[PDB]
């Protein structure tokens, strides 16, 4: 069922700005939002998306959504920033990432399978693009900074996904 949406579809306003990277983004870093919520319907999921940029844009003083792709519990995908435009969600990983927000508080709960499944199937899609790279790194936000996103139980789930990795497993 899962299709990529545009930043028109959901309403979003212009950037202020827009930076860009080059080459294919060595990594998958995986948000929750917390607040807002899960989202089941695309009208509540495409208003999560503008609530997640009102944020950003109009209280922290951001050019964009922070986020490079949401995904809703409609198991729909939301483009934010895009794919090969500098981010504002990882500290240090910026500029060489994908940044992917499954909207909610998922700490406890896991997110439900279409959900999970268009995150995996976002990632799939920007490697055969090339957009990604075929050796990304998966991490969680928790492991860059200090954090609890993306929520204990979704840490856990994409520990198990491919590609996922611990910074600490190079010394030095
Ligand atoms: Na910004
Ligand atoms: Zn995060």
């Amino acid at each position: 069922t899962a299709r990529l949406l545009s930043r028109s579809d959901w309403g979003a306003r212009l950037p202020k700005s827009v930076e860009h990277f080059q080459g294919p983004a060595p990594y998958v870093i995986i948000h929750h939002s917390y607040m807002p919520a899960v989202c089941y319907s695309t009208p509540d999921c495409m208003k999560s998306m503008r609530d997640m940029q009102d944020f950003h844009q109009l209280e922290r003083g951001w050019n964009d959504i922070g986020f490079s792709f949401g995904i809703g519990g409609d198991g729909m995908i939301y483009t934010g920033r895009g794919f090969n435009v500098i981010g504002a969600h990882a500290p240090k990983y910026n500029d060489k990432s994908v940044g992917i927000v499954l909207i909610g508080d998922w700490r406890t709960e896991l997110p439900p399978k279409q959900m999970l499944d268009a995150a995996k199937n976002l990632i799939a899609f920007g490697v055969f693009k090339g957009y990604i790279d075929p050796a990304y790194k998966l991490l969680g936000h928790r492991q860059v900074r200090d954090t609890e996103c993306p929520g204990g139980r979704l840490f856990a789930e994409i520990s198990s996904w491919p590609h996922f990795t611990h910074i600490n497993d190079t010394e030095g």
